[PDB]
């Protein structure tokens, strides 16, 4: 009887950085149809479909006949988890960001390509908006990446502080998507905290999203455990010593907890937790930024401002090829040519001027 | 020894969107009897029975002899879950609603057909009642579907507010059945909340049914955690960032939480949770609507007002073929001809007039 | 069909003291590429890669074709756990430290070698800083190792007491890395404590890191259960009787709980818990040590002061070959020659003088 | 393919009373090396190594090639648990103590033998110290063994009451090691108590170590649930009726809970819990006993006073061969000859005199 | 390869009413030794050993070579549980007591036989003591058995009320051993109660041992939840309706909860819980009964008063052969002849007279 290559399914999971057994089962099954009569092949909607369709077609047909599909996908997903463990100990944090970048560029190459649906001019309007959020933004993003890559103890966490609709969440999300990693909710009590901090295992960075303090009901701020919990998580935030992180059906992982961001409202920060942050960026709602967005509907509809591709487009536009690792230089040059065709320094400056007047960014 | 095609059982589960292992085992076993001497074949009661009976008959006989029935059905149900994961990432939300629509029309074609038991005139009396519940109802339902399909962050949740027996529950249920998805109970404390929000995994939409607030015992309103919890679930309701949803024996899923509805009584909405809703629809008990229903017993007995087929019948009656995706145009035309035979604009208007006088809708 | 040697995978896990199934899967898979065309082979970055690449290459290719990779690695990791159990009962605590030392020297030989990236002069600047932290430091570290190796009941725990940024954490971490073992958090309540103390199973030593007391909010010290819990854990700290330690999916282990350190701020120690510690070392922030470090950035960036290799480099520099077990004498002599080439007693004394003036240690 | 004898691995586990799967895996693997070139064979350090090395050598080599090591050891450990169940119902409590004695004598024969490291004169100095702790000590130990062996309901528990460093813990530990069994912590609340009392399953005796009462903070005594819990555990302490004891992944065992000791500080004992103890021994710190020990460092360093071998050495020295079961008479005579060579009634009396003056026991 | 008869191991478990997998493994393994050279065969200590040794000897040797012993014993123990389920629904409660009786008589035949160790005259002294505890005792025990066998709703529970050392526990234990069944602890809160009441599954009777009430600290009575809980367990105690009982890894069993006894101190019984008991027996400490026992040491030492064999010996002595089911008449006659040889109505009456004077029962 015909036998499926577990090695080939693993290769596909490795190529797509697949961490989901059900999505792998689903993705691998869609390869069983003939590429000459396939709808998703000729339409070129997924890169993980037409490029791999030929390589996995025969194996996918065999797979469609397996009595043991879930096990095949479990070992593939486990090999992907096994790759990340080796990487976290033998890969330099620079090579870790190049990987993330190459991943974001594949998704970029797809959607802006002659078989994609996204509009590049709209993403560049996102870059305009983002570049208006803070002064020296392209340098603020570059200083963040240096900080996260270098991972220097006690100089690893940035604090984003401000009211709702100030840009703190959007930028933290954008950077989280830029570097790769997870967002964490430390508002739960110390008891259930342990399984939450375990989500941090093998992550390149974390965002402690919307951390809450107490005695701020008078400022219309809700109470939560987040601020006090963060004072107790000194070892995690400082990253001088390794910590024992827990998650279900697994021996508790030991590692230096990841660096990243903490976001919160205008709560008073305890003296001890304040010294844990190397930098603090204060965000305030600017009327021109909100009206601009209200006029540039596509930015919300397409989730452009929360996109890591948007911050990558920003770096490609503002920074020369030398500011990127040698491993993606040819990919940077290609994106630089493409962006040049769509926008210029004069038109970009006009987009920023349109943000400043709170008018639709694109005329 | 004779071997069962796991691939054929999976095909049947895929055809029927089967998420239940026990119902799949049961359904597949009933196919083992001869279609020439079968009772359920000639009676034509289930579409998932006579249309598939021929295709699965021999395999069902083999299946009846298997020592491993539950495993066969586990992989079939897993492949269905795997399809939804791929769909949630590679299918447009428009194609997701066309699927739901095609599903509802199969159930419609069955029950109103020459082997069904439901009375079409009674469903059209349901449409009358529903079309009386709010002005421009056919447009209110159409604006909801646009909102849910487009899934624009911060403009994704509608609030249905009113006392008991006002129509808010009925309509939320009707729309929930129209789009497909799950209802959620956030009245439990933050601790047990996490497994509840996980029910939202791969769902096209959610309904936070009967959300309770505090300090309303004086208005004869019971206390619950629902309102405060919803303020803390800002990330979920806004859908700008992806969230980590949990459920049993599964790695915590990351996705933009689904859009939908929140239903509640006349509790004061905190300023912060009020801005999370794009639209708020106020429902008030109308005496003519309750008496009408008291006179039109069939509507409760057959659960017509909570039916998504009822809202689909409404759209088919009020909207031209062009307001529907091209993929169901032939199916719309057929239903339009069928409805024409049973009702007219003059008789429909009379049904609405009968609702307005609180008389039985059908004379 | 080709069969993988489970015995060879176990041998590799045993060689590398591997306790992680996912890292073992990952490490063993990277051996499948040709050593003549391999990138990690010629670069000589991991010792667990090029030295074992030849021995495990063919088996790794077979392993890449296995339908049962996780099970193979489970038995390998279990055999490593089984080795530690036999060792904890049949190995002298002196042989246990020689093993830890040989492990640290392999990592040392790697990073300072002609294919490593670490700078030896920078580690020796770490030794300078550490040797300034307390008087007779080389003797304080040697008295700690005697204490931990001899494991005399009631004379097994040292207390490191002082404010934040005093050196207590750094040194406890450094010694914990020197001896091998785990850090424990006893700040959680007595209920969840049991699974925490189980982390101590087969450990050569433990560090109860940052133990908190009550009624110290007035000294800007946060409350925690740690101090009271430690009074109740008399049996564990005294080590006269064996204790029943618990962890998931395992029969509760019975053994004399490990010795080690307790770190805490300037909380009042209850009379009963004070007598449990043979020695108490008071740490105070010295301005010259902090400025020195602020000037010697490499120490934080490379985590030199928390390194057990740093304390081993210290012992190799200060102590003659006779102060080490006979089993590592040839390894001590080699490191002594290497250190001599880079630094002298005159230049070391200058480094200490630079610490004392709070200037960058290396000129 | 070569097949491992599961029966031979079980025989080894049975011989060594092995209750640990990981230690069995480890122990059985060390037998695979050639006994003619083995280091642990010629050194004669473990009796479970050289005596069994020949018998298990070939099977251990086969075992080293097994793909199913953990299962083999699970059945071996289960057979050992199965032996204890049969023994607890078909073995007389006298035969149960002879087994414990034979076990202690094997460990004794090993360490004092021409390939052991322990010094017999030092253990006899331990006997001196212990024989000074209470008058008629050799008779106090003998009355305890009668009490535990006979297991007469309501006359089964002895209470050891006194301050810290009084000898109560040491003696309870010594007797617990003499009889075999487990120590229990009943200071946890009634909720978590059930899994703690389950540790008592098949145990020959138990020690409720350091039981705490309330309203004693004024005497510098910490509060705990232990005293009240013990009043509620009337059925367990009385042993007239069988009790349902619980532990993980097992059907709740029914048996007469084991007899033993309760240790506690100078807390007031409730009238009802006082009648549950047949005997109460009051321990007070004697300055001469503490100074003696401070002068006889070897006693702590080697854990001689907590050793059951120490109490066995005591009985062998004080009691004639007739006071022991006929099954160990030849073993008693041999130890009597050996002890005679090292010590005399005159020199023993001098050791006791040295304890009484608080001087080092050995001159 | 030689195959073990799972059917034969099941037959042995069925014969011995074995509910323990570990004891079955142990018992079945001891049959592998030659019966001609076996020690336990010729000594005739266990009936489950020499009578079955011949029948299971060859299978036990095969079993000693099995790689799957625990599974074999799991199916045997499951078949025993399966027998009890069929019995509980198809066996009359009279046949259920005959089974219990035949079981007790096998243990009786063994211990009093020419290869047993128990003294019959001592058990008859137990009968004397028990027959003194309450007037018309032989009739009080017979009325209890009628009550439990007939199992008439609302007339199923007897209340044993009195202080400690009054006889209530002893008699409840004696009757519990007479009928077969389990003792339950309802002093835990309603939350953990559900798994406790599940112990009642397939049980012929239950004893709610030492039920505690509140507001009795003034009478030197400890507080517990037991009394209030019992008011809430109306359905269980009344046995008119079936109840859903829960236990681990099993679908919640539905049945009429078993009848039995409730024991408690002199707490006030709430009016509602008082009507749930058909009979209430008041026990008071009698000085003559305690002194008698103090003089008849063998009764405690051998646990004669808590023995169901003791109550069976009582019925055999007091009641004619006709008061027993026809199925055990030959067994009753044999015991009647045996008892006649050891004791007479005149000597029994003297034993009762010795109890009444508080003197040792046997002269
Ligand atoms: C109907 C409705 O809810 N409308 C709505 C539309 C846009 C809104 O803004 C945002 C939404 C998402 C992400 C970022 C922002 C902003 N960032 C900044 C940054 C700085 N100064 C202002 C803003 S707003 C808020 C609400
Ligand atoms: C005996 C009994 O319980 N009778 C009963 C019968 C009908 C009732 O109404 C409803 C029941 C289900 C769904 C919707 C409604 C209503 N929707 C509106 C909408 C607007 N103004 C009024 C209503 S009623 C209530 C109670
Ligand atoms: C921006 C920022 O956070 N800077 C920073 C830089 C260095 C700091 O110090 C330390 C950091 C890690 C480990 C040890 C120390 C010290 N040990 C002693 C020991 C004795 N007297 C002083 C010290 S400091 C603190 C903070
Ligand atoms: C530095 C340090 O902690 N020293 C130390 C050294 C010895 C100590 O004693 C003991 C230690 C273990 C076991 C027993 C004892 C005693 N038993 C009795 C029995 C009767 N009267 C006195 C004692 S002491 C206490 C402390
Ligand atoms: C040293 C010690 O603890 N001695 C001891 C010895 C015997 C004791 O009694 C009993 C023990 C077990 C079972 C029953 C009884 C009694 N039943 C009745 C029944 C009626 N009036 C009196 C009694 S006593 C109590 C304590
Ligand atoms: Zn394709
Ligand atoms: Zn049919
Ligand atoms: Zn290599
Ligand atoms: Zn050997
Ligand atoms: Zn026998």
């Amino acid at each position: 009887t015909k036998q499926v290559s577990w090695k080939l399914v693993t290769q596909y999971a490795l190529d797509t950085k697949c961490e989901d057994v059900f999505l792998l089962m689903g993705m691998y099954l869609n390869f069983q149809e003939a590429p000459a009569a396939c709808a998703a092949c000729a339409a070129a909607d997924q890169p993980n479909h037409f490029n791999h369709h030929e390589k996995h077609y025969y194996n996918a047909q065999i797979f469609a006949d397996s009595k043991n599909q879930k096990s095949i996908c479990q070992q593939a997903v486990d090999t992907v988890a096994a790759k990340q463990r080796v990487d976290s100990l033998h890969m330099t944090r620079e090579e870790m960001l190049v990987e993330r970048f190459n991943f974001l560029l594949d998704k970029m190459d797809l959607i802006f390509g002659a078989h994609g649906n996204a509009v590049l001019e709209q993403y560049m309007a996102g870059v305009a908006w983002i570049h208006c959020l803070l002064p020296q933004m392209d340098t603020v993003i570059y200083e963040f990446l240096k900080c996260i890559v270098l991972n220097i103890p006690k100089k690893r966490y940035w604090l984003f502080k401000g009211p709702i609709d100030s840009g703190k969440t959007t930028l933290a999300a954008a950077l989280l998507d830029l570097c790769g990693g997870k967002s964490l909710n430390v508002n739960m009590p110390l008891e259930r905290l342990n399984f939450e901090l375990g989500v941090g295992i093998d992550q390149f960075m974390v965002v402690f999203e919307d951390v809450k303090g107490t005695g701020a009901e008078s400022r219309d701020l809700p109470s939560g455990h987040g601020i006090s919990n963060l004072d107790c998580l000194r070892d995690y935030l400082d990253g001088s010593v390794k910590v024992n992180l827990e998650r279900k059906h697994q021996n508790k992982r030991t590692q230096v907890f990841p660096p990243g961001i903490v976001t919160m409202n205008e709560y008073s920060v305890p003296r001890t937790l304040q010294a844990r942050f190397v930098r603090q960026i204060d965000f305030r709602p600017k009327a021109y930024l909100r009206k601009s967005l209200s006029c540039s509907e596509y930015l919300l509809e397409k989730r452009i401002l929360q996109s890591g591709m948007t911050l990558l487009l920003l770096l490609i536009w503002f920074r020369p090829v030398a500011d990127f690792a040698a491993a993606i230089h040819e990919r940077i040059v290609q994106w630089k040519e493409r962006l040049d065709l769509e926008i210029s320094m004069y038109t970009f400056s006009t987009m920023k001027a349109n943000v400043g007047m709170g008018a639709p960014i694109l005329d």
